[PDB]
């Protein structure tokens, strides 16, 4: 029985799609220890996502599933009986699901507290973090996407799925021949507009790019939008997100009464400062909740800044060095053998990043026994499940199969590269596995990957709902 099984793997593995690529295949038996199935096992792989499993089992080993996250606006001293402030501060530490409703609701306890005049000058200060935005060998094309965020301490969240450091752009088609509404979202009046684009004939071509060009703060928009299209959106990042979050603080305060009559721009708390007065603040919910949104979308953003913040709990220094020095730790104080891991950034889009596929199952059976267990496979992807915030980027892969409700897996893909790791559990046996694809050069074998899942499954004890 266990004879058949190996066959099915090896006839799957054949596939043309993995012409030349070298793939990484693991199962193991979680109760007993037997190593169902090895292939390039010990082989060293790039990840993509796949990192993010390291990462996230050393947040929750020295951050603990019981963190928040803290910010604050701070003054020299209170507001007076005229109720005049002169500079303010706003002072981020590393919460990634900061939004613009948090930001006007501290706008409001700061004019509750007494305030009426901004005096002086408004700072955005980051200076919980480094201010190292990306990672060495991340690649300059990428920068206008949001999973290439500049990484800071100051950050504003975009919706409910917590995308950091970037701004929501909608294009509008007004009558052929008349230029195209270009609106910036919560970039306008911070970041710059070159609006090139036109509007074109109904049924005619959409031929619309959206750029920020390298080095610039710069939203720059060419081609045609058809008279009859449905408008566009598109997420892209923008220069220094802790500016922008200063430029939507004093927005936010205008609007609540609170008068700014100074500029805005970084800097931290002077220090030659004896007692600041805090005049607002807020906190963020658990790390337990904050790694639904980030497992189960792949969120890059998140990653990089629980990294920092491993730097800060383990050393006082929000850094990568540091951070990544925190993780290596933290996995081996839970028993997995590092030998075969290079750590360079905690989300995979680094290529300086290395696995190995029994790295993954030794921390996939690691994590199983561990305190935090339920709070770690809760945040992990199911396969065919319809809901976004239960399925994530596995919510339409699997459906109707064995596998639909069952597969508890990570994700990862880039060019070239390709993963899925995670639990199949069932009565026949709680399962782990790791799939990791290097080398292919056309779409990442997802059929391949799907179905091993869906066989393992069937093998588990599971069926195809009907
Ligand atoms: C998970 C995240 N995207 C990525 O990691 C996509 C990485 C793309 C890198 C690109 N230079 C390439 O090689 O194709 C996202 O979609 O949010
Ligand atoms: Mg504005
Ligand atoms: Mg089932």
């Amino acid at each position: 029985r266990l004879t058949e099984l190996r066959e099915d793997i090896d006839a799957i593995l054949e596939d043309p799609a993995l012409e030349g690529a070298v793939s990484g295949v693991v199962v193991v038996d979680t109760a007993t220890g037997e190593e169902l199935y090895s292939r390039d096992g010990g082989e060293q792989l790039l990840p993509a996502s796949n990192m993010k499993l390291f990462t996230a089992a050393a947040a929750l080993e020295v951050l603990g599933a019981d963190h928040s996250f803290g910010t604050e606006v701070a003054a020299e001293s209170a507001p007076g009986r005229r109720g005049e402030v002169q500079d303010l501060y706003l002072v981020g530490r590393g919460d990634p699901t900061l939004s613009a409703e948090d930001l006007d609701a501290m706008a409001a306890e700061v004019a509750a507290s007494g305030v009426r005049t901004v005096r002086g000058d408004l700072y955005a200060d980051d200076t919980w973090f480094d201010s190292e935005r990306l990672v060495d060998d991340w690649w300059p094309e990428d920068e206008p996407y949001a999973y290439s965020a500049q990484i800071s301490a100051l950050t504003v969240a975009h919706g409910e799925r917590f995308d950091t450091g970037v701004t929501e752009v909608s294009v509008t088609p007004a009558a052929e021949g008349e230029p195209a509404d270009v609106d910036l979202g919560a970039a306008e009046g911070y970041a710059e507009l070159d609006n090139r684009a036109v509007t074109g004939a109904a049924g005619s071509a959409n031929t619309l790019v959206i750029d920020r060009p390298v080095g610039t703060n710069t939203i720059a928009v060419t081609g045609s939008l058809p008279a009859d299209a449905a408008p566009v959106t598109a997420l892209r990042t923008v220069d220094e997100p802790a500016a922008l979050a200063g430029h939507l603080f004093e927005e936010a305060l205008e609007s609540n009464g609170v008068t700014v009559k100074g500029d805005v721009g970084l800097g931290g708390v002077p220090a030659d400062w004896q007692d600041a007065e805090v005049l607002a603040d807020h906190t963020s919910a658990e790390l337990s909740e904050i790694l639904v949104p980030f497992m189960k979308f792949s969120n890059n953003g998140h990653a990089e800044m629980l990294v920092k913040s491993i730097g800060q709990e383990t050393a006082g220094a929000g850094t990568w060095d540091a951070g990544l020095v925190g993780v290596e730790e933290a996995l081996s104080g839970l028993g997995v053998d590092t030998a075969g891991l290079v750590l360079n950034d905690g989300s995979g889009l680094s290529r300086g990043n290395l696995v190995t596929a029994d790295t993954v199952v030794d921390l996939l059976g690691q994590a199983g026994s561990a305190p935090w267990a339920q709070t770690w496979s809760a945040s992990l992807p199911v396969a065919g499940e319809s809901d976004p915030f239960v399925g994530g980027t596995l919510a339409n892969r699997m459906r109707g199969t064995a596998a639909e409700g069952v597969v508890e897996a990570k994700t990862g893909t880039m060019s070239g590269v390709s993963a899925l790791s995670g639990y199949v559990p069932g009565p026949e046996g709680e399962l782990a596995f790791s799939i990791v694809n290097n080398g292919h050069s056309g779409p990442a074998p997802l059929a391949v990957q799907d179905a091993i899942a869906v066989r393992l499954a069937e093998y588990a004890g599971h069926q195809a709902p009907e």
